[PDB]
């Protein structure tokens, strides 16, 4: 769920408030997304968006009313390392992986404040 994704990013980037720093950034960070990614961070979000799209296609996810943003899963942060729990069932495990990959991606790319709250017209 969104709450866990926020926690994951904080696990890799201790100085950030994810929902404020990464939400509505570029053409893909935030609900929806299209066009050419504006930078590498935006590309991290594009990959995350695709991962969520793939999740919704899974048979295991289609039996659930929850979507990637509302489906709670289990994970832990320890020594700034993210671990998706083996107790996650198929659908939540996939989503956990999507989130973990994006959290790590965010931590390895530059942040360009200029792209915050970017106009969806540039997309
Ligand atoms: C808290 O950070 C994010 C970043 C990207 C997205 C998204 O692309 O939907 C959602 C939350
Ligand atoms: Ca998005
Ligand atoms: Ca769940
Ligand atoms: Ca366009
Ligand atoms: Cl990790």
């Amino acid at each position: 769920a969104l709450w866990q994704f926020n926690g994951m990013i904080k696990c890799k980037i201790p100085s950030s408030e994810p929902l404020l720093d990464f939400n509505n950034y570029g053409c893909y960070c935030g609900l929806g997304g299209s066009g050419t990614p504006v930078d590498d961070l935006d590309r991290c979000c594009q990959t995350h968006d695709n991962c969520y799209m793939q999740a919704m296609k899974l048979d295991s996810c289609k039996v659930l009313v929850d979507n990637p943003y509302t489906n709670n899963y289990s994970y832990s942060c320890s020594n700034n390392e993210i671990t998706c729990s083996s107790e996650n069932n198929a659908c939540e495990a996939f989503i956990c992986n999507c989130d973990r990959n994006a959290a790590i991606c965010f931590s390895k790319v530059p942040y360009n404040k200029e792209h915050k709250n970017l106009d969806k017209m540039n997309c």
